């Protein structure tokens, strides 16, 4: 680092010079900066002197205030010969480093600069950024590296990500046809060492131009008793094993942003490197620079916000499961229930199977271990570990368990529970494959080990436990995480929410330990009392309410679960002993009894976060009852329903009968274009319209395309009969009867949807020809040529922006249609030709 | 006075007295001993004159030190097991028992409780809380309602306290054959203070009979402390209430106060008053009942009072905005009489008026030029001192004139923005007229609405533009001819702005006053980097990705897309967190070259900006839905087309007479499945009204029964349902006029929905008739199982089941159109089957 720091090299793309603050002299100058500059300047001249007056005004401006880093592009005009240059100035301790680079002459009419120029350039990535749902950290890095990509035009354009052990990924990445990818790679800690962060905390922009010029020397006053330090300069020379290392790479004029995202004043740490790369020697101007460091800050800023949505989401399973131990408690569960009945021990955590040891019978669900070793398995538990009682694990032989090889490979994770010394529960979980790529290039292959125990998954179990064993009515049980050979005791805390309860004459009858910490008061305080009037009151009672509202709001709440209909989630407030103001969730379950009497009611309270407690609680509530469309035609995709089933009852019956090829064609073109209705109208699922891109997948099937190109154009023949314009399919016979693996269905949606498109746009007289090519995977081609003024500019520019909402419905449809044809790696060409328009598609199919 | 004095009970009920610490009897009404024991002078203990179980539970009640949580206590006394309610008050150190006899009509009374009173009103506390808000005429009919069905009373009214506290009669419910009182307002006299506090205190007063002679208490000899039964129901009623009971003509009543929050402290809004004609007594459960209802009715008042303050503050916002607008471009005194922005807009009128360079302009109704010169003349002469008056009323204002001028016109608004020249606002008077039951009445045609003092803070806004856009003293008198008050605000937003390359240059005074720094120092300095930075600047915001944010709008701001209310947050100078809405819009020179940007910050209280966040975000998932819903909409054109292209080559191919009718009935679905694509005619009326524009042709009946059969029989083979068709086939056949292809839909989705809830095994059997040219056709449909669900059936009878679900939905659709042509609908369930019953009226062929 300290080489780094103290040494004095540049890059021969400009020049630097060191200034004094107080006399503005020269002190050093770059070894080239006279030969470019003078085309004599010496130690203490005066930069005014050899700088015109328009671009030496701005620069002793400049010079002024303290935070320089504002407007710092300064179109500078040499006075010698009147070449243009950037000067670019970093503050430092008494050094005042100033940057000369040359303007490139083709783009010279960009004199007047600022920071805020060709960053409306970089509009277009910031606002196509914007526009992504979230939830999906994969398509944003895609959308950030593509889109640099775009703008920078370099070879290679990565997203480099660190890792909890500061080691490499490649997490996404784009490349020019032609050259060898590098995504799936993985590299070790000691590629980048502590130094080169350090540095991208302070200079978040490094860029080299030449990996094989030679550096140019800077020549100092002998006076100077401190060095001057190039740390902020931009124009520092490459470092002596960085160019080594990037001469291995097959790179040279590498670009290296840094991502800078809190910790989680935040601290804040490098999420890791956007990272350009080149073959040849190549150079970049300041404003692009500077447009690529603010697209990475709103990166960073996404990431964040992604952040955030995984913390909510992880949130919500807390109360899920509170709610599901609430039910399973509200009635009572007896070790033989919970193994037959739907709240099973299959859905309290996520896994692979689950078994039950009680009354000497065995029970399993899914995959577990058969009957004898199983009691086997007890039997070491109780043996090795008998004082301790709970047990985690993702790897049986990590633990050192003799008998495995009749388990097999899968069932590698278990996890234990002992409500008593005999009657015993089991969580079984299959181990997951692991594959790494090094390329420092060998294989790396990890077996036999399965996914983590969280601390969260065993407090789970740990409330099943006291669930179970009070029912039933093993002291001080201690649990182990089994993260290695050695054994560690856990501190596992359950989690039971608050539960009260009264009987039918409104007297309290329940109150559970979580409701005495949330409310601080004691059971015996507050039992046999009336729930509403003495404990729960807004006038004189245990727990204050916040006003009479409220207190009527509850009293309706509790009679209205009394008569039948129960509350989910009602917001209430309280003030507890201690005065404090708590806010919660209160749901209410009846309470009843064999003959059929109610006994009371059962009301339990989760306290969620006050940002989830905000965020889709309280905003959110179908989407608050965005009724609006509602009965707008959400009618007719019901009633549409039973008219397709009885034309579906007419076609089959009409096939029954005796019929023809002639006819049979047809009904299989009704069948055709009947199952392409359904099809399309099987996307309006809301698990298809809350993220429209969400689902992708097609259906394998074997088919014809001459069927498919028949029913295309019967599809839009009534309209051409319309318009009296003629279709015509030359199309080889033996090349069009030959079977396909796919999806025919999608390719004759967007066929017929050009088609419609074409007939559309084309006045009477006119001719359609469509012509096939099949070469040999099959690449099918298909070509589409019509007559007319063509399909407008403004039509088409829509449908080469799926962001743009203006769509119409002809460019919506056609957007939809370039969106399917990329699964199978097509691409729509449009040519026009002497006024012809002619549409070019291209799909891979599987041959039969 | 003498509230707790009277000695005196309405004979209905047994009281006695009990002391707080022995539990002994003190004081008896005079007839409690022939109630209650046939001695009963002073006795021992009440234990013993009822049976254990009453007995026991009194004692408990007693016991408790609250005792109005168990105000219903069933007792029996042990001579021949009469039932009474026993209520227990507690007052004054003494204990008072009231026993209401329990009436052998409901002998199994069993609500001895707080929560069967709840339980038998139910129904009106749903009803209640279904209520769109907004509206109190209609939140005050249906309290009314509900009350009257309850009690069955013969007179039920909502009786409404104004701020004069005269009372009028806001609503009222009656049988037929009584005079109607609504709207007749009455004296403020007519309720003293000590009823409006007994009705704070106490919240039910009950009056069986206004007739009937009271009678007294005998009260100990030896004990000197008087009982004071005011807190007991069955105090006896005072004389000038009995003579003004009498007088409107109820000789039973029960009331009962409307308590909300006044803006804890509370007041009366009103009572909930019933009448009869002849003596009724109700029991205490449907008493506390009514009184929860109108607890219910009390915590819903509140927040349409709530609603009209948001109202409130929106409008403040908007007039905000368009001061802002009016700033943001240059505008001339005489740029507002024709521009968008017109004087019209900022204060509600009828009338606007400008006089500028001896030049006068009129818009709207307004006097003529000449009258106007006058006004002018006045003004200038009684109040020189004054650049800012208004009068509700012109003719007592002090101004000769106006009188035979007349032009209905009474409320006039005055800005002056200089020496000389003058802004106008004209308001026409509005028709007033209040009448007096006790009739007469008192009308008033000469004043308007009153000028609010934000009304006129926009009046002082408009002034203070204007008078800097042409570029102290400031008086404004608002009294109309007696009164003078003075000292407006601005109100004006505060307001910033950036050049093009990011110097600021304008910092608004009320910017200076949120923020708290100058203008001399923020001006001239990078608006993004050292005013608004996340480091080291004057303002300094939350945190870099807030600065990043602001970076992005800023930029697109200066790009050609302006935002609109986007919320921000910043520390002020003194470190107090501030958060608020931006809005910026782009400034073009008329060159076509922009030069910066105008921004201006609202800031709204945190209830409306918690509003205003709810709808942006719950908007924007009905724009995606309606988006993709259209989508969908058009997407399904496509293969129709060949569908019906396909159907139209079958049909002319050549083909069997035995599918001709098949083919038929396939282009009849095909047909009928447009006509809903169809109806996409603005949200279809139906209802009784509907539309009429039925297809009217011939057809075959029987043709449009086999379609609709076999739009279900796919769903009938797959729940292997048997389906029998008995139609005669004479008269099946027979032709008609008038539409068929509804008709279809009608007999399917009824089929639809009998088949959903067919159980697996089941029959269906489908009958037709006719009667006799005009044929009645009636269509019955019978299923076994349990049939269609209580809620669907009811869901289907009317249209007023809240939300509709799918099949529900569609069956109203099909009671409407069946309504259409004089048909309706009958179910009957009758032993485990369900059957409905189709009448249609046709004109025969
Ligand atoms: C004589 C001194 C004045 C007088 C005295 C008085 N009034 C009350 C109580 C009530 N007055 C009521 C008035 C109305 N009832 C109606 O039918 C309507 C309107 C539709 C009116 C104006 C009512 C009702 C009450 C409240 C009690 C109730 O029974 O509901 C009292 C107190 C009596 C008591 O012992 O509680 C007194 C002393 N009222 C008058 O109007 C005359 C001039
Ligand atoms: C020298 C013996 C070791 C070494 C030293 C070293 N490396 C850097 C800086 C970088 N190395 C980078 C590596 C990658 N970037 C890629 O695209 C890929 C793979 C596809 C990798 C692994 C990156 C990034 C940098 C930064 C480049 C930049 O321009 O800053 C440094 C710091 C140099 C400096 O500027 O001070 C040093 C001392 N690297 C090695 O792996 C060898 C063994």
């Amino acid at each position: 680092l300290q080489h780094i720091q103290r040494g004095k090299l540049i890059q021969p793309f400009g020049c630097l010079l060191a200034l004094d603050e107080k006399s503005f002299r020269v002190i050093a100058f770059s070894e080239n900066a006279p030969e470019m500059l003078t085309t004599k300047l010496g130690i203490g001249t005066n930069v005014r002197s050899l700088f015109t007056d328009p671009g030496a005004t701005a620069l002793q401006k400049a010079l002024g205030f303290a935070d320089v880093s504002l407007l710092n592009p300064i179109l500078v005009q040499c006075k010698t010969s009147g070449k243009p240059f950037y000067a670019i100035v970093h503050r430092a301790t008494g050094c005042l480093v100033v940057d000369f680079e040359p303007v490139k002459p083709t783009e010279f009419p960009a004199t007047a600069a600022g920071a805020l120029q060709s960053y409306k350039l970089a509009a277009k990535a910031i606002s196509k950024i914007q526009s992504l749902p979230g939830g999906s950290m994969q398509a944003l890095c895609n959308t950030v590296v593509k889109e640099v990509f775009d703008l920078t035009g370099y070879d290679r354009v990565m997203a480099y990500k660190f890792h909890e052990d500061e080691h490499g990924e490649v997490f996404a990445e784009i490349t020019k046809p032609g050259i060898e990818p590098y995504l799936g790679l993985h590299y070790p800690a000691t590629d980048i060492p502590q130094a080169a962060r350090f540095l991208f905390m302070k200079n978040k922009v490094r860029m080299i131009c030449d990996c094989r010029a030679r550096s140019v020397k800077i020549i100092e006053d002998e006076a100077l008793s401190i060095d001057i330090s190039l740390c902020g300069s931009t124009l520092r020379a490459p470092h002596s094993c960085h160019l080594q290392y990037m001469e291995n790479m097959n790179s040279i004029a590498s670009l290296v942003m840094a991502v800078v995202v809190n910790e989680n004043q935040k601290r804040k740490k490098l999420w890791g490197l956007i990272v350009c790369h080149h073959e040849s020697p190549r150079y970049v101007p300041f404003p692009l620079r500077y447009a690529c460091e603010f697209l990475a800050q709103v990166f960073a800023v996404h990431v964040n916000k992604e952040f955030e949505l995984e913390k909510q989401i992880r949130e919500k399973s807390i109360l899920r499961m509170q709610t599901m131990l609430s039910d399973m408690l509200f009635k009572e569960s007896s070790p033989l229930s919970i193994v037959s009945g739907s709240p099973n021990i299959m859905d309290l955590v996520k896994c692979d199977g689950a078994a039950l040891l009680y009354g000497d019978k065995v029970w399993r669900l899914q995959t577990a271990p058969t009957e004898s070793q199983i009691r086997d398995i007890a039997f070491w538990l109780s043996e090795v570990h008998g004082d301790s009682t709970g047990l985690s694990t993702d790897s049986l032989q990590d633990a050192g368990y003799p008998g495995a090889a009749s388990l097999g490979d899968m069932i590698c994770g278990m996890a234990v529970a002992k409500i008593t010394s005999k009657d015993i529960l089991f969580w079984f979980r299959s181990h997951t494959a692991a594959e790494i790529k090094w390329g420092g290039a060998f294989l790396e292959v990890v077996k036999m080990k399965s996914l983590p125990w969280s601390d969260y998954e065993m407090d789970a179990i740990h409330s099943l436990q006291l669930i179970l064993r009070g029912t039933l009515n093993v002291m001080d049980k201690f649990t182990r995480v089994e993260g290695d050979y050695r054994a560690i005791i856990h501190n596992p805390n359950p989690l039971i929410p608050p539960i009260f309860g009264a009987d039918q004459f409104g007297w309290c009858s329940e109150w559970n330990a979580a409701m005495t910490k949330l409310t601080g008061w004691h059971r015996d305080e507050v039992i046999d009392r009336m729930l509403l009037g003495e404990v729960f009151d807004s006038s004189n009672a245990s727990c204050l309410l916040k006003s009479k509202d409220a207190f009527v709001r509850l009293c309706i709440i509790i009679n209205s679960a009394l008569a039948g209909e129960e509350a989910e989630k009602a917001p209430i407030g309280f003030f507890d002993r201690d005065g404090k103001y708590i806010e919660c969730l209160l749901s209410v379950n009846r309470k009843v009894n064999a003959d059929g009497v109610v006994t009371g009611v059962f009301c339990f309270i989760h306290v969620p976060s006050d940002d989830l407690q905000h965020a889709l609680h309280v905003q959110q509530a179908s989407e608050q009852t965005a009724l609006r469309r509602l009965k707008a035609f959400s009618y007719m995709r019901h009633a549409i329903d039973k008219p397709l089933s009885g034309m579906l009852y007419s076609r089959e019956t009409l096939k029954g009968t005796d019929l023809d090829e002639e006819q049979m064609r047809q009904v299989r073109v009704a069948d055709n274009c009947h199952r392409q209705l359904n099809k399309i109208l099987a996307d309006l699922d809301q698990d298809n319209i809350t993220d429209k891109s969400s689902c992708l997948d097609l259906d394998m099937a074997e088919f014809v395309l001459q069927d498919v190109v028949v029913s295309a154009v019967s599809q839009v023949l009534i309209g051409c009969q319309g318009k009296g314009i003629r279709v015509a399919c030359n199309l080889p016979e033996r090349s069009m009867k030959q079977k396909v693996y796919g999806d025919g269905i999608r390719l004759q949606q967007i066929l017929s949807d050009f088609l419609f498109v074409s007939v559309k746009f084309s006045p009477a007289g006119g001719s359609v020809d469509i012509s096939s090519k099949l070469t040999k995977l099959i690449d099918f081609e298909l070509r589409i040529k019509h007559q007319g003024a063509g399909v407008p500019a403004e039509i088409l520019s829509q449908m080469y922006g799926e962001d743009n909402r203006e769509q119409s419905e002809e460019g919506l449809s056609l957007l939809v249609s370039r969106n399917l044809l990329r699964l199978m790696n097509g691409d729509i060409r449009h040519l026009r030709e002497a006024g012809m328009s002619t549409f070019i598609l291209t799909a891979e199919l599987a041959a039969a």
